[PDB]
C-alpha cells in the first residue's frame, strides 16, 4: 500500500516477517479480480471508459516535490505476448532488424501418483494365466469400438508411471492463449500493441487476424505451403490404424489408442481429432502470426502488421512421429480389402479446408486412406502438412467444448490451472528499462535494445542467432512433467486409474478458458509474479554482474551457493525437486497477496513436496539490465523491470524497505534512520565522500569475508533509497574507488517505458515512474558497494535520518493520499462529524475484506 | 412540517441524530405521499376520470409579513425531462439556439448473491459420460429446441460473479418511460412541458406523438430514415442463427440464446423478439421525439412543439451486432436444407412495418434469410435499421406483458425496482434558479441560462459540443452493472441459479410498469432525492466555487476528503465498494421520509452489502449555481435546486436549521438563538458592520485551520438565516473585506421558477418561494465567510435573539399531514370473485413452481438405474455445490 | 385484450383465462379453468377427461378447458347486411340448449 | 366507487339478480345501449331492438 | 440421422389383414399432420330437388396441424437369423415385409 504519512513508513513489516511460512490454504488469484484495480480508481480528471481496449493503463493525479499538481497522468502496462515483426520508421512500416525470441523445456518423466489395476483388467490378466481362449477371439470387439486381442496385449505390460496430463493440457492452453487474440478488438487492449513498438497505433475497427506462416524475414515461414519444423527441421509423419496389428513394429509400443470420447467432443469429429493429435505432437507445428491493422501516431499511415506471439515460440515435446488407433462402426475382424478398411472406422480422417504444396500435396479436405494388413505399401502423411490444414479452423469455444468432455472423462479442473500457471510464467514478457532523471524514456526505433525481453522471473530471453529452422545445442529454461502415452493407453481402455483422474462435472472447467477477456487476465495475473521475484532480489544488493557471472567463471563461493538455491538445480529420477530458495519466493506471495500459487504434487522418498513455477526454474541465464540512452548497458543495479508503483499499489503489505515516499511539504514527510535504529554513518569527508547510517559491520566493511555476503536490514535499504532519490549518486567503494559494474550518467536511474498519449492524459513527472529499490550492495569482485554524496550535498539528508529535517519527494495522489499545503497551519486534532457518523461501516467493510 | 409556533422549531431534531443510521424495516418510496397533498385524488380514482392534467402545482394561502393574506397562491412542481427542441419567442416558435444535453453510464461486471448449478445440468453431464461406452454421436442432450452439441457448449466452465440483470432492465424502463408519453394529455401534467419553456402552453384535447430522427437543428437526427447510433457514430451489425455453428469464428463467444419462454403468447412473437434485441444491443439506438401541439400564452398562436426525452440521451454502452439464436420448433436433425430449417424454426424473425434507406435497404416487412451450414453466401442486417422499423410499435401494455413473462423465468420485482430508481435518479432534471428579492423569475427566452439544468443530486449535466453523431465520448457520469451473455444462456436454460434470480409470477411486476400515470409518478420520486442531497450540502456552508475545485485544491486537506469520499471510487475483492459518505444521505433519508430506498447487494468475498443509488455516482461535474437577473452566475451560495417549501412540507421530520419561520400569533412572530445557546456576537476593527451569535471557534478562525472545517450547529445556521432574510445583507471576510467568490446584486435571493397561470391563481409573495438554507461559511481560499449588517439594521435582529424583539416573515397557511403507507407489495392487485374461486390451487403451485428451478420429475435415482456403470459417473463424485467468491479453491496442498 | 387497447384489469383477465405459463417439459393449467371445469361438473354430475402432470413434484390434473392459448378473436353477432356488431359479450348457440 | 368509470384493475362483480333484470329490460323490443350520462359507447350496436 | 430413427415392432405389422397398411398407418401416426386435404364429395340437391350435383366439404380435422417431422428413417424385423445384408436380393428377400 501507498503511505499518507511517514507513520505508515515505521510501522511497516519487516522482510523477514513476510518471508517465513504460512500455515492457512488459501484462494487463487485470477486476473478477474485483478481487474478491479485498474478499473475504480480514483481521481477527477479521468473519464471511465466501459470497453476492455481503453482500460489498459494506470491512470492518476500526482504532487510534485515543489508542491504542484498533475492530472491524469500515465503508467503503462509492462507485459505483453507479441513480439513485432514489421517495426515502424519513420512513421512507416519496415521490416524487423532483429532476430526471434526462443524458450525450451526439460520435460520429465512422471513417476508420482503411480496408477492402480481395475478389476476388469485384473480379470483379463486371470484369463492369460489360466488361458481362456475364447475371450481373445478374432471378431470379437466392445462396443468402445477396439478389439478384444488389442485389449489382452495391452494390459499384458506392468507400469510403474503415473499419469500427468501436463505437457498436453500445456499445450492446449498455448493454442488458447493464441487463438484468443481472434476475438472482437474491443475486447483487447491497445496497449499491447505498443510495448515493444511505441511509434504504433491499433484500429479498433478491424480485429486482429490469425494466420501461420507469413513472417517475411529470418527464414521465419518455414517453407509456407510446405510446412515444416521451426525447431530441428524436418517433417514429422502420421499414420491413421484400426489396429496395432498393422502399426509396424518398432512403432508398437508408441502408438495411441483415440477413445470414441474424443471424437464426439465436436461437432465435427475430424477436427477434434486433429486437435488430439496437436495435443500429443511436438510444439509449435509451425509459426502463428497475429496480423493487426494499425496506422501512424498522426493516423497517416495505414496497414497490416505482424506480430508472432510468445507462445508460439517455446518448445515443448517434440515427438516427431506417430500412430493413431481408432474405433469401428461395427462388430468385424481386421480389415483386408480397402474399401472394407475405409468403411469401417468411426470417422475418416481428413485434411482441413487449407491446401498445402509438398512432395506428398494435400487437396483441401482430402480423405485418408486408411491401412489395412495385406496392404502392398504402407501408407501415411505428413505432420506438419497435416496439422497446416487444421491451423486455421481452432477456436476457442470449441477448444471449450474439447475441454468440457475430457474434464467429463478424466479430471482436468486442478492440472489446467496450473498449466496455466506455466502458461502465464513462460510467455508474459517486457522490454528492458532505460535509464533516465524524469518519468519516460525508451529506446530508439527498430533497435537491439528495443526488442530485448525479460520474463516475469527477471531472467532474460534466448535470442536465436540463426535462419529456421534452428539447429540448436539446447538451454532449458525450466522442468515440466511429460504426458506418457502407455499409462493413456492404459487408462483409455478402462484397464487402470489413478488417484488424482478423477471425472468432473463439466461446469467445473476453469472459467479463463473460451472466454474472449482471457489476454488481458494473462496480463494482469504476470504483475504479482513479478512483485515476488523483485522483493526476492532487492531484498539483498547484489549487482547484475553478479548474477550473471555466478554461473560462469567468475563466481565465488556465495555466489555459487546463492544461485545454486534459486534454482531447481537437484536431479533425483522421475521427478523434479524444487528449489531451496523458492519456497522464499512463495512464502512473500502469499504473504503479501493472501492468495496462493498453484501446487503440483510430488513425491520423494515418500515424502509430498508441493511445487510452484516458483520453484522450478533452471540456471544459466542473462538477468534484467537498464541501457543509458544512445544504448550503453549498465549493470550496477540488481535487477529489475517495473516501475515502484505497481509494487507499492497492488500489495496488501510490503517490507518497509519498499513503501513510497509520503507527499511533500507535510508535516510527517519523508524522513530517515540513524544511530538509534543501530546504525552508523561512513564518512570520507576527505574525498567529499559521505555515506548514509548502515548497518554495523561484521567484519565485512570492505571485502566480504568468504562464502558470506550482505545481510538483510531494511532500515539501511531505506536510507540507501534516500541517498539514491537526490539527483547526484556516487556508486563507489570503502576506499572511495570505482567499482567493475557499469554506472549510469549521473542521477540517472531506471525508469518506465514510453507509449503514446490519449487525450487529456500527461507523461508522468518526475520519480513517480521509476524503480528505487534497487539498491546495490554486493560487487562481482566481493568488495561492498557504497553509495556517496558530497559533503554539502549530504548535510540535509543526514539531518532528515536525524529526525530534526523533512524531505520534499514527487508521489501518486491515489486512495488516503491527498496534498499538502505549503504552511501547514495546524489546528487541535479533531474527529470530522462524518467520520464518526459513518465509522462502523467502514469497520464492516474492513472486516467483510478480512474474512475473505 | 411547517411550524405551528416558535415552540416547536426550537425542539426540532439535530442533524446528526437524522443521519444515525437506522436498523428497522421499511417500506418503498411509491411517490403517493406527494400524490394525496397537491392533488384531488386521496384514495384511488380512474386516470381518465381525475384530469391530472391540472394537479401539476402546489397550492395555497400565504400570508405576508405586512399582514395581508393572498389567496389561492402558487408553485411550480421543479422537475422534468422533456427538452424543447424548439421555443416559443415574441409568441412565435422557433428553432433552439443550444445544443442537446447528454449523460454517460460506466458498465462493468461486479460480484452478485453466490451462483450454483442445477440438477438439470448434473443431469446433461451424466448423459454425456453415459454416452461415452458406446461409438455413436448422439443427440441426447437436446433442451427446448436447441441442438445437442450447443447445450453441451452451455454446460461449461461458469463464472463466479452472480448474474445481474440490470442493465437489461435499465434499457427496459427508459423504453417505457418514453413510450409512457404517448397516452392521452388528460393523465400528462401541464408544467412538464413548460419547466424549461415557460411561454408555451399545451393543449389538452390532442395526444402527444412520439417519433423517431425528427428532430430540426444541429444535426440531430441521426441520419433520418438512413440511421446511424448518435453517440458512436455507427451502425450495428444482427444475425439470426438455428445454430451456433454458423456463426463466424470472429464472435461465437459473444452469442446470446433466446429461450423459447418468452414468445409464449400467441400475440405477435416477431415483436417480442425486437424487444429482446433492444434490450442487449446499444442504447440509445436512436434519438426519441416527442411532438405535442402547443399555443401562444394568449391562445393566439398554435403549434406543433418537439421535443427530446432525457431517457433518450443517456448513453449505456454495450454491443453493436449480435447473434441471436432462435430455437427449433420440431426436434429433429440440424437442417442441412433450408426448408428443413424454415418450417422448422419456431418464428421466423422479420423487419418491422417501416421502411429504411442506404445500405441494405429494408422495405417494410422484409423476412430474414436464414443462415445454415453450406448457405451460397453469410447474410446479415444493419441494427440501427432493423431496430429503427419497430420503434414505433412498442408501448407501455406490452411491455407489461413481456416483463410478465420475464418474471415467471426469473425474479425480476426488486431488480426492476432497483433499475426504475437508477431510471428516474439520471432522467428527472430541473433548470437552474435565478436570484431576486420578489417570488418568480426566470431566464430571458432560448438563452444559454435558460436551458442549462442539474441532477436530483445537486450536479449540473453536460452538454454537446459538436453536431450528431457525437464523434468523442463525455466522462462517465454513474457507475451501473453489466449482464453476461454467458451466464445468461446458462440462467435461461435452467443451468444456473442464485437467491437473486428465484423465478415469481407475472403479477408481482410492479405498478409503474403498467400505468399511463407513470409520467406523473416519476416525476413525484425525485423530489426527496433532492431533499437528501441538499440536507447533506447544506449542513455544511461550503460555496459553489469551492465544490468546484476541491478535488484538487491544496490550500486545504480536509477539503479534498470531503469531497473524495462521496463519490464511488474504491473497490475490494474484485467488486464495488458504495461511496462512504453517500451512507449519510441514505440515512438522511430513511429518517426523513420513514421510506427506504432501493438497493442491490455486492458480495464482498460472500459478505453481501447493499448499493444504492446514493452511493454511485462518479465525479467531473460542475455543481449547481444561481444566476443573475441579467444572466451573470453567482457562486457565493452553497449547491441548491429547489425552493424549501418543499423541502419543508414533505418531510415527516426535519433538521432544526431548515425548519419553516412560524406564522404570527399575536406579540409573537421569530425569534433567535443567544448566549445562554452556547453562542457569541462576531465584532471587527469596524465599528458598522455586526455579525450574528455564532459559534464560539468562529472567534479563532479567519482561515479554518488545515484539516478542519466549519462543523455542523443548527442554530448557528438559523441566525444566518435571519440575518440573510432581511433585505440587505452583506457577504464579507472576518475584517469586512469582500470575497472571491461572485455575489447577488443586493438584497437578493434564489427563487423558484415562474410558469403560466390559471384563472383564479396568484404569484407566490415575497420569500414564500425562495431558498433560504443555502447559507455560504468556506470561501474558496480557505476564509470564513460572515454575514453582516450596520449597527442600525443590527439592532431588532440582535434583539429578537435576545428574546425581547419580534421579526416579520412570511409563510404557507398549509397544516401538516403525513401518511402511513400506501401499499406494502410494492405492486397493485385486487381480488376478483374468480381469484378466490380458485385459491389455494394458485397458492399451492406457486410455491411448487418457487422450489422447482432446476427440477425435473426424473430424479438422479431412476436415471442411475439406466446408466452403465454408476460409480464413475461425474455427478456421484462431485456433488455439486455453491461457488465461493471472489474464486473457488483450486490445487489445494492436499 | 391482448393488444394495445388492454386495461390492468382486462391484462390479468386475459392472462388467467389463458396457459400464460410455461415451465420446462410441461403444460401449466390456467388458472380460472378450473372454474370452468367446476361449472362443467356441477352443471352435469359428470366429469371431462384427465391428464395427469407434475411440476415441482405437485401433482396436476389438465383438461381441454385448461391448455388454450390467448391472443384470438371471440364471438360477434352480425347485422343483417352483414355490419359487424360486438357490444354483447360473446355468444354461438340459443338458450335452449343451455337451459 | 364503480357508478361510471371502474376503479383501476376491477370491474364488473358477480350479481345473478341484476342480470335477470338485465334480461327483462332486453327481451322488450327497445332496449338502448348508453351509459351513465346516457351518451353512447364505443361498441358498434345492433339494430334497434335486434 | 441415426438418433431419430423409430423402430417398428413386429407387433404393429401383425395388426392387420394386410401389413403394408399396418405399415403405412404407422408411418401416418408418426410423421407430420395433414399429409394432404382429404375431401368428403356428397350428392346434393336443390331445395326444390331441380338441381342435383356432386359437392365438395373439406373436413376439419384435415385442416389442423401437428407434428410436422419431415423426413422418417423406419427400422423392420427380419425373418431370419442372418447377418446384415450384402448383396440387394440378400436384403429384399430377408425382412418380415417387404414396403
Amino acid at each position: 500500500p501507498i503511505s499518507a504519512d511517514f507513520s505508515e513508513v515505521e510501522n511497516a513489516p519487516s522482510f523477514l516477517s513476510l518471508a517465513e511460512n504460512t500455515d492457512e490454504v488459501l484462494k487463487p488469484y485470477t486476473g478477474l479480480e485483478i481487474q478491479t484495480i485498474i478499473t475504480n480508481i480514483v481521481g477527477d480528471a479521468n473519464p471511465n471508459q466501459s470497453r476492455i481496449f481503453d482500460q489498459d493503463r494506470l491512470r492518476g493525479n500526482q504532487y510534485s516535490a515543489g508542491g504542484l499538481v498533475t492530472q491524469n497522468a500515465v503508467s503503462a502496462i509492462p507485459f505483453t505476448n507479441l513480439i513485432p515483426r514489421t517495426i515502424r520508421v519513420g512513421n512507416i512500416l519496415v521490416n524487423s532488424a532483429n532476430r526471434l525470441q526462443i524458450t525450451e523445456t526439460n520435460v520429465s518423466e512422471y513417476y508420482s501418483n503411480p496408477i492402480i489395476a481395475t478389476k476388469l483388467s485384473e480379470m483379463i490378466s486371470d484369463q492369460v494365466k489360466n488361458n481362456q481362449f475364447s475371450t481373445w477371439r478374432r471378431d470379437n470387439t466392445s462396443l468402445q469400438g477396439f478389439n478384444a486381442f488389442d485389449i489382452a496385449t495391452i494390459n499384458t505390460a506392468i507400469l510403474p508411471n503415473g499419469l500427468s496430463l501436463e505437457s498436453m493440457l500445456l499445450k492446449l492452453s498455448l493454442l488458447h492463449s493464441i487463438k484468443a487474440m481472434n476475438v472482437d478488438a474491443a475486447s483487447i487492449n491497445r496497449s499491447q500493441y505498443q510495448v515493444i513498438d511505441h511509434n504504433t497505433v491499433p484500429t479498433i475497427g478491424a480485429p486482429a487476424v490469425v494466420g501461420v506462416n507469413n513472417s517475411p524475414v529470418f527464414g521465419e515461414d518455414c517453407g509456407g505451403n510446405n510446412p515444416v519444423y521451426p525447431f530441428g527441421g524436418g517433417t514429422g509423419a502420421i499414420a491413421f490404424h484400426v489396429t496395432l496389428q498393422t502399426v509396424p513394429d518398432e512403432r508398437k509400443s508408441y502408438a495411441i489408442f483415440v477413445p470414441p470420447a474424443i471424437l464426439q467432443a465436436t461437432s465435427d469429429a475430424n477436427e477434434a481429432l486433429a486437435l488430439f493429435a496437436l495435443s500429443m505432437s511436438e510444439w509449435p507445428h509451425a509459426l502463428y502470426t497475429v496480423t493487426k491493422q494499425t496506422t501512424d501516431l498522426a493516423g497517416a499511415n495505414a496497414g497490416q502488421q505482424v506480430f508472432i506471439p510468445t507462445q508460439s515460440t517455446i518448445h515443448i515435446g517434440g515427438r516427431r512421429v506417430l500412430d493413431l488407433i481408432i474405433p469401428r462402426r461395427e462388430i468385424a475382424p481386421n480389415p483386408t480389402t480397402l474399401v472394407a478398411a475405409n468403411a469401417m472406422c468411426m470417422v475418416r480422417p481428413q485434411a482441413g479446408p487449407d491446401a498445402t504444396a509438398g512432395a506428398i500435396p494435400l487437396a483441401a479436405g482430402q480423405l485418408f486412406n486408411m491401412n489395412f494388413i495385406g496392404a502392398p505399401a504402407f501408407e501415411e502423411w505428413p505432420m506438419t502438412s497435416y496439422l497446416y490444414s487444421w491451423a486455421g479452423r481452432f477456436d476457442i469455444t470449441t477448444i471449450r467444448q474439447y475441454m468440457g468432455r475430457l474434464a467429463t472423462m478424466v479430471g482436468v479442473k486442478d492440472a489446467y490451472w496450473a498449466a496455466h500457471e506455466l502458461n502465464v510464467a513462460l510467455s508474459q514478457v517486457a522490454p528492458k528499462m532505460t535509464t533516465a532523471a524524469g518519468g519516460w524514456a525508451a529506446q530508439a526505433a527498430n533497435s537491439a535494445q528495443q526488442s530485448d525481453v525479460c520474463y516475469s522471473s527477471l531472467l532474460t530471453v534466448t535470442r536465436s542467432a540463426a535462419n529456421f529452422p534452428l539447429a540448436n545445442q539446447p538451454a532449458a529454461d525450466m522442468r515440466v512433467y511429460d504426458t506418457d502415452p502407455a499409462t493413456w493407453n492404459k487408462v483409455a481402455l478402462g484397464l487402470a486409474t489413478a488417484a488424482n483422474l478423477v471425472p468432473e462435472q463439466s461446469m467445473d472447467v476453469p472459467f479463463v478458458v473460451g472466454d474472449a477477456r482471457a489476454s488481458f487476465w494473462e496480463r494482469l495475473q504476470a504483475i504479482p509474479m513479478c512483485i515476488a521475484w523483485t522483493m526476492y532480489y532487492h531484498s539483498r544488493g547484489i549487482t547484475t554482474l553478479a548474477w550473471d557471472n555466478a554461473y560462469t567463471d567468475n563466481t565465488n563461493k556465495w555466489l555459487q551457493k546463492m544461485v545454486r538455491n534459486t534454482f531447481s538445480t537437484t536431479q533425483s529420477v522421475g521427478t523434479i525437486i524444487p528449489a531451496r530458495y523458492g519456497k522464499i519466493v512463495c512464502n512473500l506471495y502469499k504473504n503479501m497477496f493472501h492468495r496462493a500459487p498453484a501446487y503440483v504434487a510430488t513425491s520423494v522418498g515418500g515424502k509430498e513436496l508441493h511445487i510452484t513455477h516458483f520453484e522450478r526454474w533452471l540456471p544459466g541465464g542473462t538477468y534484467a539490465n537498464v541501457y543509458s540512452g544512445a544504448g550503453a548497458v549498465v549493470n550496477c543495479f540488481s535487477p529489475v523491470l517495473i516501475p515502484d508503483i505497481w509494487c507499492q499499489y497492488f500489495t496488501a503489505k510490503l517490507p518497509l524497505f519498499a513503501g513510497a515516499f509520503p507527499p511533500a511539504q507535510g508535516q510527517n514527510s519523508t524522513k530517515g534512520f540513524n544511530s538509534k535504529q543501530g546504525l552508523m554513518i561512513h564518512r570520507n569527508q576527505n574525498n567529499n565522500l559521505v555515506a548514509p547510517y548502515l548497518e554495523k559491520f561484521a567484519d565485512n566493511s570492505s571485502y566480504f569475508p568468504v562464502g558470506q555476503g550482505p545481510e538483510i536490514n531494511d532500515m539501511a535499504t531505506w536510507n540507501g533509497r534516500l541517498w539514491m532519490t537526490t539527483g547526484n549518486v556516487q556508486y563507489l567503494d570503502y576506499s572511495g574507488a570505482a567499482i567493475v559494474e557499469a554506472v549510469p550518467p549521473a542521477g540517472e536511474l531506471p525508469v518506465g517505458k514510453q507509449i503514446p498519449l490519449l487525450a487529456g492524459e500527461n507523461a508522468p513527472i518526475e520519480l513517480t515512474n521509476a524503480a528505487t529499490t534497487c539498491v546495490p550492495r554486493y560487487s562481482n569482485d566481493g568488495r561492498r558497494i557504497f553509495t556517496y554524496l558530497t559533503t554539502a550535498q549530504s548535510v540535509i539528508p543526514v539531518q532528515a535520518c536525524n529526525r530534526a529535517a523533512n524531505l520534499a519527494r514527487s508521489c501518486w495522489l491515489l486512495s488516503n493520499v491527498y496534498a499538502e499545503p505549503a504552511l501547514q497551519a495546524l489546528g487541535d486534532e479533531v474527529e470530522d462529524a462524518f467520520d464518526t457518523l459513518t465509522n462502523s461501516s467502514f469497520l464492516d467493510v474492513a472486516k467483510s475484506v478480512a474474512e475473505s
